[PDB]
């Protein structure tokens, strides 16, 4: 995260910090439970992923140094990737990891609630973007989970700051015209959650975007709301 802050612990519950322990153990992507057994994040984080079994889930984490090699952390099970996903700008961005075992809700890890389809038509005025990605467009991974509050910009407008691009309605942007916060290199995955009648939803999923908090460059997250239905399908046993 550019230009953001120190979290609170507990603050964002749904959050967690997606590892791989190949070669060595690292944070590889962001993610939000949304179940007892579901994350929610994005696809592009599984380039060369070849199995669940280099995967390791760290829910209730604010830092980084929490996790060691005694940290318990859930496996996965199973890792869903929408069908019709090919690249992260393209769109589809969007996967479900199954975990090995139910995640036991508490102050620390707790599911955020998915947008209502009815919830289309509603202005977030408070969006926040967490995560343990990069501050700077080339640093590293930071010990403490950072958050940035960020206005949603439109589709036109956002296709306007990418005109080699195609900003779908499956697509949402967040930035300042003037840049100086926005998500960054390892928030992938990540939820963009605005909260709206004292209740948090995952509105988007950071993906992608040109370099980090540039000026007229918003972040591009998958519009969650267009794919509650593609969800309840592939969670529905
Ligand atoms: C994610 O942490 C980052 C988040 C950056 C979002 N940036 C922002 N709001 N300014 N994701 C990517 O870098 C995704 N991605 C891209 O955004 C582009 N953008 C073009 C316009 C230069 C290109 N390629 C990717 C991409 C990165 C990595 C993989 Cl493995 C794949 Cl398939 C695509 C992370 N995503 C992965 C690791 S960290």
């Amino acid at each position: 995260i550019v230009g953001g802050t120190a979290s609170v612990r507990g603050e964002w519950p749904w959050q967690v910090t997606l590892h791989t322990t190949s070669p060595t153990q690292r944070h590889l992507c962001g993610g939000s439970i949304i179940g007892n057994q579901w994350i929610l994040t994005a696809a592009h984080c599984f380039y060369g992923v070849e199995s669940p079994k280099i995967l390791r889930v760290y829910s209730g984490i604010l830092n980084q140094s929490e996790i060691a090699e005694d940290t318990s952390f859930f496996g996965v099970q199973e890792i869903i990737i929408h069908d019709q996903y090919k690249m992260a700008e393209s769109g589809y961005d969007i996967a479900l990891l199954k975990l090995e075992t139910t995640v036991n809700y508490t102050d620390s890890q707790r599911p955020i609630s998915l947008p209502s389809k009815g919830d289309r038509n509603v202005i977030y005025t408070d969006c926040w973007v967490t995560g343990w990605g990069y501050r700077k467009l080339r640093d590293k991974i930071q010990n403490t989970l950072q958050k940035a509050k960020i206005p949603l910009v439109t589709n036109e407008e956002c296709q306007k700051r990418y005109r080699g691009h195609k900003i779908t309605h499956k697509m949402i942007c967040a930035g300042y015209r003037e840049g100086g916060k926005d998500a960054c290199k390892g928030d992938s995955g990540g939820p963009l959650s605005c909260k709206h009648n004292e209740v948090w939803h995952l509105v988007g999923i950071t993906s992608w975007g040109e370099g980090c908090a540039q000026r007229e460059r918003p972040g591009v997250y998958t519009n969650v709301v267009e794919y509650v239905d593609w969800i309840l399908e592939k969670t529905q046993a």
